[PDB]
């Protein structure tokens, strides 16, 4: 048995007000009879609606996103911004914005240990590409992307830390992800950190599958040694959300 | 005669549900009583509020940015989701966005595009820095910025186009935009329109001001002949933000 486990819906740039309105409304509806943080991370434009109307006891929202620092940042949301607006959870260096917006180890790091000094729980996501993957590289560029953060937090900043293992290798690429792989992955990741910062922070941490996860693959991923839970995409825009969060029972 | 200026507000990323709630109904509290479009550029965050709490007749709200497309992107959000939430403003292209997230003359030019493609009414900004003006080359920039937008439009495309003329070089840097500096900068740039894509287009359209204004100096500055309105940042955030409205009078 493990820490609390979280199932976190990564909507990403994607809903509309009605399309969302009846999702939380859906995930409002749903009994869980075990303890597990669901966590919800909307567009900021989405994040009012999805505060207002979301009610569940089990649920929090995020953001998928911020800076450090509000002021002359035009576009951007910063985290004392979100702070204000009630938001205390945020996902991290998701490898979109790794890819895509400029985000080096160094900065999802440094948003990280801003994200932690200012009192967020956050969802520091790291991973490999199939490239990397087929190269040999997982274990390099995985352990890599968490020594960029870890050395950027000290022992207390863990209490606040969620690593989400994204396998991106696994998304929309032939290559269907096993359990074991997963497995595989995660208890690197947990080894690492057991060596690296210490047993006692290693049992307590909470390690998510952000592969592709579905209503019908979680409860099989779940139930790994290693796996706490998952950040879901497309799935999290679904009913099937629901079953993923009834597999981490 | 001009056409209808536009004050426009720039909040960048800043404001609290408190601060801005405030200043809200500040806004709504004031007697226009001459046609200016008074727009809100908030962050993402506050767009939700910002559109239930302002009231006012002359007032839109606006995005301080956006990608063309929903989909996967985490962190960003689209024009679809803005067109959803009841968002028919944009500002594109600022001199931070450039300057910080990667948004060169293209990136611009094609989220100008999309937006326009999209209903939006966009302001789009353009504006040389301290050393590109000091080494010559305002028109050199500002010229190449508004010609890789135009590019990609056709004509019935302008009338949902504002240009904002940002004197980067003129903002915390201890050299002077004169109203003649605004002025011959504006001149170019309508200049540059007429000759370029019609001088039908260029009598029609906005150009607004976007180097340092404030309760000061806004009259004087509106007074210039090719000078349509303003996009304000920091004055913005405060009560002087009414007086420089009142100054496109």
């Amino acid at each position: 048995s493990k820490p609390q486990p979280i199932a976190a819906a990564n909507w990403k740039c994607n809903g509309s007000q009605q399309s969302l309105s009846e999702l939380i409304d859906l995930f409002n509806s749903t009994s869980i009879n075990h303890d597990v943080q669901c966590v919800v991370a909307s567009t900021f434009v989405h994040l009012a609606m999805t505060k207002e109307r979301l009610s569940h006891p089990k649920f929090v929202i995020a953001a998928q996103n911020a800076i450090a620092k509000s002021g002359a940042f035009t576009g951007e949301v910063s985290l004392p911004i979100l702070k204000d607006f009630g938001v205390n959870w945020i996902v991290l260096g998701h490898s979109e914005r790794r890819a895509y917006y400029g985000e080096t180890n160094e900065i999802v790091a440094d948003k990280v240990a801003a994200a932690v000094a200012s009192g967020f729980m956050v969802i520091a996501c790291i991973g490999e590409t199939l490239q990397e993957r087929e190269s040999g590289r997982t274990a390099v560029v995985v352990l890599t992307q968490i020594a960029a953060i870890a050395k950027k937090l000290k022992k207390a900043d863990w209490a606040k830390v969620v690593i989400a293992y994204e396998a991106v290798w696994a998304i929309g690429t032939g290559k269907v992800a096993t359990p074991q792989q997963a497995q595989e992955a995660h208890a690197l990741i947990r080894s690492w950190v057991s060596s690296k910062i210490g047993a006692d922070v290693a049992g307590e941490l909470r390690i998510l599958y952000g592969g592709s996860v579905n209503g019908k693959n979680a409860r099989t991923l779940y139930q790994q040694r290693d796996v706490n839970g998952f950040l879901v995409g497309g799935a999290s825009l679904k009913p099937e959300f629901v079953d993923i969060i009834k597999a981490t029972q």
